[PDB]
């Protein structure tokens, strides 16, 4: 396959995975959303406006928490639009990203 290719035995290429869990017009989601866009890095939203059920789900793997937003990366919570913010702020945000 003609091209520049990489080896190192990842055999199965996945990348990191980054959830977040938003309502559409709130100002912190939205936040979020700006941060990790800036980055330029692959996520999903579940953006789950009047959805109960979803906040359900969400609260389920969130700690109980039901504030918005909610964020993952490779499957650990990492907390609200707050908290991604300070993550960015010590240098600890871009290494989960990663890079």
């Amino acid at each position: 396959m003609r091209g520049s290719h990489h080896h190192h035995h990842h055999g199965s290429a996945v990348s990191a995975k980054i959830e977040i869990y938003t309502w559409s017009t709130c100002p912190f989601c939205m936040r979020a959303l700006a941060l990790l866009k800036r980055k330029g890095v692959e996520f999903q939203e579940y953006c789950i406006d009047g959805d109960n059920e979803a906040r359900e789900a969400m609260a389920a793997r969130a700690n109980g928490k039901r504030s918005l937003p909610q964020i993952f990366i490779d499957d650990q919570h990492i907390g609200g639009c707050d908290d991604i913010y300070i993550l960015d702020g010590a240098g600890k945000l871009d290494p989960l990203l990663h890079s």
